[PDB]
């Protein structure tokens, strides 16, 4: 039915006045994005923006409601890409460190043996290196996305995933949200391989480094499936008409996302699946 619907059973997001739509925070990088994907190729591989409502003197994207078409709809969130931060927080680290104590703590109650000598005296990391952690205990690294959450239409939700790191363990989390629906496993296939047909060729992909953005899954009992691209707030353009392949490894200086290196994995979990 509604994300608003779900919040409210379970903030960023505000209700919207039409039917099927929904409010986004306003962000200039983000903003910018959505404009730019109405007019390109992937078009239809993200929500539709509408564009930008004052709300009590505040700035919101209009989006289409994804959950709109769905009759209690589960959802999974897969954060794409090798690295999940932009170049210049390691510049900004590197000359003027913001010791991010929240980012030290959830490190600590993972894995005690994680932060150095130093971070322990300080009790805080930086963000790229709480970045680059939580990219190498889960399948970020190796595989080139990750699951972040689980929804449900009751309110219902799991973020338990920051250690689910191998291609099999992956593999059992996608298992057990499709819940033997072959139908559902199907059309996301099928979704998948559209979506990549369409970043190869679209012109916005190959001059965006895309990163901390997902691919959205949605599902229902009636077993209607889709599949979106979402988050463009870390999304940022190359200069002088500089393009990324999205598939060779992440080296500071080359921009390079991993995107596309995440997306051939992902599907070859899914199709692994369809195979059991
Ligand atoms: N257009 C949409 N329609 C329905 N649900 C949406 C839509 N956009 C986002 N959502 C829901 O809100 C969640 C958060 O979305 P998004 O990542 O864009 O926001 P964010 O505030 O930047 O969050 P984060 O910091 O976790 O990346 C999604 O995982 C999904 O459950
Ligand atoms: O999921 P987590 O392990 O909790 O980490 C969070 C997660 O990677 C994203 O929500 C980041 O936002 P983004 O950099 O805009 O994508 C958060 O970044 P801050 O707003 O905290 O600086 C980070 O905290
Ligand atoms: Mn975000």
């Amino acid at each position: 039915g509604s994300h608003m619907s779900w919040v409210q059973l379970a903030g960023s997001f505000k209700a919207a006045g039409t039917s099927g739509l929904i409010l986004k925070r306003c962000s200039e990088p983000e903003r910018y994005c959505l404009a730019r994907l109405m007019a390109d190729a992937l078009r239809g591989c993200v929500p539709a923006f509408h564009g930008v409502v004052e709300r009590d003197g505040e700035s919101y994207l209009q989006l289409q409601d994804l959950l709109d078409g769905f009759d209690g709809p589960c959802v999974l969130d897969c954060k794409m890409g090798v690295r999940t931060y932009l170049e210049e927080e390691l510049t900004k680290a590197r000359e003027r460190p913001k010791l991010r104590k929240d980012m030290y703590k959830k490190m600590l109650a993972v894995d005690p043996e994680a932060p150095t000598e130093e971070e322990h005296a300080q009790r805080a990391v930086t963000k790229p290196r709480y970045m680059q952690w939580r990219e190498g205990i889960s399948s970020s690294t190796t595989l080139g996305f990750r699951i972040e959450g689980i929804k449900k239409a009751d309110g219902s939700c799991s973020t338990d995933f920051k250690t689910t790191r191998s291609r099999e363990q992956v593999l059992r989390v996608f298992e057990e949200f499709v819940q033997g629906d072959e139908e559902v496993l199907r059309r996301y296939l099928n979704r998948l391989q559209q979506i990549r047909d369409t970043l190869e060729v679209s012109e916005f992909f190959r001059r965006h480094e895309v990163i901390g953005s997902s691919l959205l899954f949605v599902h229902d009992h009636c077993h209607r499936a889709g599949v979106w691209l979402i988050d463009f707030g870390k999304t940022t353009p190359l200069p002088d008409g500089q393009i990324l392949d999205h598939r060779r490894p992440w080296e500071e200086g080359n921009r390079e996302d991993g995107y596309l290196l995440g997306l051939d994995n992902l599907i070859g979990i899914l199709a692994s699946l369809a195979e059991r």
